[PDB]
């Protein structure tokens, strides 16, 4: 049994920490949760292991191996703790897996106005934010249109069975849904359904 | 033989298009190169296949499958056109592969001041940019420190044999090197060595 440690921000607000946390829970992997206070710059001092990685959370330690970047981490988890012995968190189908990777990489590198104007303080901290800027509206429209195309098959999950991409997409949608913003009904249904995920709800409880 | 199409920005300046182009070349996969003019918004009209993906380049088509996000694309290529028949572009070792993914995901989601103040017009277009802002200096220092740790083994490539992460890291470093900025000598040596890669030089020739 490897010793697994997950490093979180001190508020448990990070969507990227959430992604890793969810992956661990879905595989029933035992782990220790530790924190760094980003607001006080605990990440920008060399006392924590993550200063030597990318100086960001999440960081996952598995025995003597330390790895940053949530998607790198979850991909590693799915390879190291592989099906059938552990539950798979990426689609088995080549193309669906590629689409899952597309979604993850897209969410991490686009939609900055939503990430800034609808931070995870809305999602995990009960914060309420003012109307979106026009830049925010543009990002919202792209999000909506993209999610609608991905979910056009009418299924509950992106790729049939639940995958880690569902958690990440649901979080992004919930930045808007949980702020009380106007969201297409089918997308609000998806986001609220996915947010009930036991693994997600366990993470939600951390910042309660 | 699948029909492969790569969509680029019209200038061939995208670092993400470069990553895919390089992957294709390294595997000796035949493909057609097409362009959309981002400056004129050709990506924000529904006449191109990529409006229905994430409305960004690169987009790769492989017969009837269309996929965006450079790292999703290169990961797909390494699975669909797998070693030994085709050259591998990700490390075979589990941990080195995870580190390669970390680097790719990190470069795509951090260092925004470098990406903005040292755009790929410097890299591919002969542009020269003024002194970095303090925010730019902060990003440069993080880049330097991180690359130095990754390359501390003293080898020519990140993970022994060349991997796609070398191309992406070299490009990021070359945003600074090719602008005439002060860069630690060992990192400038790495960046210039990697930039000689035949696949990279072929892409460089496109915007000549
Ligand atoms: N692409 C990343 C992003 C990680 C990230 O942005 N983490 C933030 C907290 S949510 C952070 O550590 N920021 C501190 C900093 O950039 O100095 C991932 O998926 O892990
Ligand atoms: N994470 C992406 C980023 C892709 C990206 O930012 N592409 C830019 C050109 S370099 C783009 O298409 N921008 C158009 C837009 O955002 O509307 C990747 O690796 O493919
Ligand atoms: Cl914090
Ligand atoms: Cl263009």
């Amino acid at each position: 049994q490897p010793v697994i440690t997950l490093w979180s921000d001190a508020d448990f607000f990070s969507p990227y920490v959430m992604s890793v946390y969810v992956a661990l829970q879905e595989k029933s992997l035992p782990f220790t949760l530790k924190t760094v206070d980003l607001n006080r710059g605990e990440h920008l001092q060399a006392g924590w292991t993550g200063y030597a990685a990318t100086r960001r959370v999440p960081l996952l330690e598995v025995d003597d191996f330390a790895l940053s970047e949530s998607s790198a981490i979850t991909e590693y988890l799915d390879e190291r703790f592989a099906p059938p012995e552990w539950e798979r968190i990426y689609p088995h189908d080549l193309q669906k897996r590629a689409r899952a990777r597309q979604i993850q990489a897209w969410l991490r590198s686009d939609l900055m106005p939503i990430r800034e104007e609808r931070s995870t303080a809305v999602v995990f901290g009960g914060a309420k934010m003012p109307d979106l800027s026009e830049a925010g509206r543009q990002s919202a429209e792209k999000l909506f249109a993209t999610a609608t195309m991905l979910l056009a098959h009418g299924g509950q999950n992106l790729f049939g069975e639940w995958s880690i991409a569902d958690a990440d997409l649901a979080l992004m949608l919930n930045r808007l849904v949980l702020n009380g913003d106007k969201v297409p009904e089918a997308l609000a249904d998806y986001a609220s359904f996915q947010w009930q995920r036991a693994s997600i709800q366990r993470y939600v409880a951390l910042s309660a």
